[PDB]
């Protein structure tokens, strides 16, 4: 029968803008406790949006086929940075295809040679930029860096990369993700106000396009296992060939995924590790990395990483960088006693989630020990058919410069606290001017 119960609303036009922006985690927190139901409805705008805040319930958000519980309409923003008849803006059949190539360019077949791309571009740039004998950088940003940096030299093959360098692929990013609106996810009107300076999300994409072009125009001409030329060879099942537009936009991404998302759990588990109450997890990481070679290889992150797995799990169930997954409800479904009905978007909170009692008791604790309480409670990477295909990579990349950066220096943070959140950014990270740290090159 029964609609979940919805937040009182004071102001019909914002609905709870307010609350739900300035500190998404104590309101979702307040609703389900005041209103004494895991699975509850908010406002943003006048839009209704249903938060399954129950983790015995995510199921009921994470297995509704896409003709019922619908990614497509929620994510529109993202057609000019994809492209259109790419990924979600493609027929529901074809995104599949579309996502499950990417995949297979991330999975552990393609990692051979990963682990030492990764740690040759982390110590360039610890020697670039961590040069003397201690120093105070930001941590945020250069994780950034790394990860960028990383990453164009796993996926990239170096034709690719002298045309297009880790720099400028940077400044196009940047260029596509600042022309966002997210909250244009549920009110797209916002997309109607005028801007402080033209968008250059278009161009940028368009510039992607034709240096991609360009370089597969030159290999086809010299007579192929980068992610461009993998993902050159895939065929759909009605016989045609991944288009120029296609490959370009799964590219983007790839890029686009975890360039905020790596980079926030990559500083919040050096952020966590090197804070001195958690002296007994960084001796415990020590003990796991001290007796490796020079020369990481793939056995050394992919099985005899678990501990410091557990360090960026848990880093990531603390302080998720995704703080909400969203569909658009096309035909109602059920859920628990209640019914979440057609035009609401539903969402699963891997924030709230990650904060219930009962899955994960004394949850503003970083305790790489902990399991979840309840099964499938931990939603970091998703669940189901819209699971993380990145997640592998993304893990490979993070323990590889922890085990990197944690060998050759000790780090102190220049405050007294591990930083606080900042809920602002759609990609939820720790507060940039909190993540000053001072390294020490280590007595070799
Ligand atoms: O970051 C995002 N999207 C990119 C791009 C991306 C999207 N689909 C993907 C699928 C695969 C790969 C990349 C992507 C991405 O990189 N996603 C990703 C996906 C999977 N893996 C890695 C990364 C993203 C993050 C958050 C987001 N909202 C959060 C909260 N909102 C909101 C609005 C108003 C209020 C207030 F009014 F104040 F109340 C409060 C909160 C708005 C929506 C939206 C986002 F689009
Ligand atoms: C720590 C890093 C990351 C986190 C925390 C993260 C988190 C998530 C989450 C929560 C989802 C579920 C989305 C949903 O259900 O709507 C997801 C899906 C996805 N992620 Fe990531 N991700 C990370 C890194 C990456 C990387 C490196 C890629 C690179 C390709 C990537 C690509 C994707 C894609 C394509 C999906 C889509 C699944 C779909 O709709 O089928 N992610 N990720
Ligand atoms: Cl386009």
């Amino acid at each position: 029968p029964t609609d979940p119960p919805v937040y009182p609303v004071t102001v019909p036009f914002l609905g709870h803008i307010v609350q739900f922006g300035k500190n998404p985690l104590e309101f979702m927190q307040r609703c389900k406790r005041d209103l004494k139901s895991g699975v509850f409805t908010i406002s943003i705008g006048g839009q209704r949006v249903t938060i399954v805040g129950d983790p015995h319930e995510h199921s009921r958000f994470f297995s509704p086929r896409n003709e019922i519980l619908s990614p497509r309409e929620v994510y529109t923003i993202m057609t000019p940075v994809f492209g259109e008849g790419v990924a979600y803006a493609a027929p529901y059949p074809r995104m599949r295809e579309q996502l499950n190539f990417l995949a297979e360019e991330l999975t552990i077949a393609k990692f051979q040679n990963f682990v030492p791309a990764i740690q040759h571009e982390v110590r360039k740039f610890m020697a670039e930029n961590w040069k003397e004998d201690e120093g105070v950088i930001n941590l945020l940003e250069d994780c950034g860096a790394m990860i960028i940096n990383t990453a164009c030299q796993c996926l990239f093959g170096e034709d690719l990369r002298k045309r297009l360098n880790a720099r400028h692929f940077a400044q196009l990013l940047s260029k596509m993700e600042s022309s966002l609106i997210p909250a244009a996810v549920f009110m797209p009107w916002l997309l109607r106000l005028p801007l402080p300076q033209s968008a250059r999300c278009r161009e940028a994409r368009a510039e992607l396009q034709k240096i991609l072009g360009e370089i597969i125009v030159a290999r086809e001409k010299e007579e192929t296992s980068d992610l461009l030329g993998g993902l050159l060879k895939a065929v759909y099942r009605d016989g045609t060939r991944m288009s120029l537009h296609e490959v370009c936009g799964m590219i983007v991404a790839a890029m686009f995924a975890g360039q905020h998302t790596s980079t926030i759990t990559t500083s919040w588990s050096m952020l966590h590790l090197m804070h001195p109450k958690n002296k007994k997890w960084l001796d415990k990481l020590h003990k796991e990395i001290d007796e490796f070679p020079a020369q990481l290889n793939y056995d050394n992150v992919m099985d005899e990483m678990p501990f410091a797995e557990r360090c960026v799990r848990e880093s990531i169930r603390r302080d998720p960088p995704l703080l909400m997954v969203m569909r658009m409800v096309k035909a109602e479904v059920k859920v628990g006693s209640y019914v979440v009905p057609k035009g609401d978007i539903i969402a699963c909170s891997p924030l709230l989630s990650h904060h219930d009692e009962e899955a994960f008791p004394n949850p503003r604790l970083w305790d790489p020990e902990r399991d979840e309480k309840v099964d499938g409670a931990f939603i970091g990477f998703g669940a189901g058919v819209h699971k993380c295909i990145g997640q592998k990579f993304a893990l490979l990349q993070v323990k590889t410069i922890l085990a990197t950066a944690f060998r050759e220096y000790d780090f102190q943070l220049l405050r007294d606290e591990v930083p606080d959140p900042d809920y602002h950014t759609m990609v939820v990270g720790p507060t940039l001017n909190q993540c000053l740290v001072k390294y020490t090159r280590k007595k070799k």
